[PDB]
């Protein structure tokens, strides 16, 4: 407050404060009354600090954000209209404008009442929203304007993710106007975007809002020409596997029917594992996903039977080929713990759904002899970590032999 009374870094302190509704009430009141007329860049510091503070509130207390829409609250409406008038008074140049709409979206979402009023104060709101829509159209807009529209849409839909649609029907009435536009500029296969975090968050949110099979999910999935789109896909899938906590329960552990294609994609870059720069990051992200969850690539039976080349066997032979490699340490490092997680009993229940007893000893002897011949080759620099991991593999094998009886 003393900082706000009059090179300003104490504002960013509220970027790191644990806040609730009552704290943002008094904080947003203090930035509302004084409104800091006498500076320019500290206004932007206040603006993006309020952005990160709003996000901190909505992960910390999602129930308050749900009850904001379930029961209307008027102090948020009047304070948000006050700050919207202040922000609209602040920005006239296109740079400051393209800065401020990532807060104008939040400041509009904070009001449940006036979103239906969009469909004296209303004309500025309608004009700025339609200015965002024209930037989404891509024509009649600045180069920084279209990027800011995409940031506005991804933050808007991420705000829309948390609340249920049965709480309010106005949220899909908003976002379904913009889903086709965001898909058009974001997830087209031909033209590159104006990065990767925006597509990851956009993809995660667009199958929060849709439990159906997304055609754009097929676009980034099946042999898309941008390999960065595949990186976005695998990283977003890792976000689904790891980072779900009160997030919307459709589309987790529900994309398993695509799973064998993912293994096929692995096989493609497995050949690119043999012999560029973007290839190894994609490999590292996929093997992080395997270490995070191996049940995705094992729940599909995947032509079980040794007459066909076993897909589980193909994957594990690819991993154990990737283990004793010294051209890159980090990729070989991650597959090591991926294998030792894979050798746990719950993982090897999914190894052979027909009979888990049969092929586990066979493929374990296969990887055992393959790694022991490489250790006999002796031309290693870091074979002691291989020895420790092999010791853990021996522990897991003896545990499964105890369970096998």
């Amino acid at each position: 407050s003393t900082r706000l009374q009059e090179d300003v870094h104490d504002i960013e302190l509220l970027q790191y404060i644990n806040v609730d509704c009552a704290k943002l009430k008094r904080l947003l009141k203090e930035t509302a009354f004084k409104f800091k007329a006498l500076k320019k860049v500290a206004q932007l510091a206040v603006i993006n600090s309020l952005e990160k503070a709003f996000w901190n509130w909505v992960e910390n207390y999602p129930d308050e954000f749900t009850k904001l829409y379930q029961i209307p609250q008027t102090d948020m409406a009047e304070c948000a209209e006050k700050l919207f008038d202040l922000v609209d008074g602040f920005a006239e140049s296109t740079k400051r404008k393209a800065a401020v709409w990532p807060l104008q979206i939040i400041l509009l979402i904070l009001c449940p009442e006036i979103i239906q009023d969009i469909s004296e104060n209303n004309m500025n709101k309608k004009l700025f929203l339609d200015s965002l829509r024209k930037a989404l159209a891509g024509h009649g807009g600045s180069r920084q304007l279209t990027e800011s529209a995409a940031i506005a849409c991804v933050k808007l839909c991420k705000a829309s993710t948390y609340i249920n649609w049965e709480d309010n029907s106005v949220i899909f009435l908003l976002v379904q106007s913009m889903v086709v536009d965001l898909k058009n500029l974001l997830f087209n296969p031909s033209k590159p975007f104006s990065d990767v975090d925006l597509m990851i968050d956009c993809l995660v949110s667009c199958f929060r809002i849709s439990p159906h099979n997304n055609q754009h999910f097929k676009i980034c999935l099946a042999q898309n020409s941008p390999s960065t789109f595949h990186y976005v896909l695998v990283n977003s899938l890792h976000r689904i596997i790891t980072n779900s906590a009160l997030d919307w329960w459709p589309k987790i552990d529900a994309v398993y029917c695509h799973s064998v294609e993912l293994r096929n994609m692995f096989g493609e870059t497995l050949h690119k594992a043999v012999q560029t720069r973007s290839y190894k990051y994609l490999l590292l992200s996929m093997v992080k996903l395997i270490h995070a969850d191996p049940k995705l690539l094992l729940c599909n039976p995947r032509k079980q039977g040794p007459e066909t080349q076993g897909s589980t066997a193909e994957l594990i032979t690819g991993l154990v080929q990737l283990v004793p490699q010294s051209h890159m340490p980090e990729i070989a490092q991650e597959a090591m713990e991926a294998l030792l997680v894979l050798h746990q009993l719950d993982s090897i229940d999914l190894w052979n759904p027909d009979a888990p007893v049969e092929t586990f000893w066979e493929i374990s002897s296969q990887m055992l002899f393959y790694i022991c011949k490489k250790l006999t080759s002796h031309q290693m620099l870091s074979s002691t970590e291989i020895l420790k991991w092999l010791r853990e593999i021996l522990i897991c094998r003896n545990k499964f032999l105890l369970k096998n009886k």
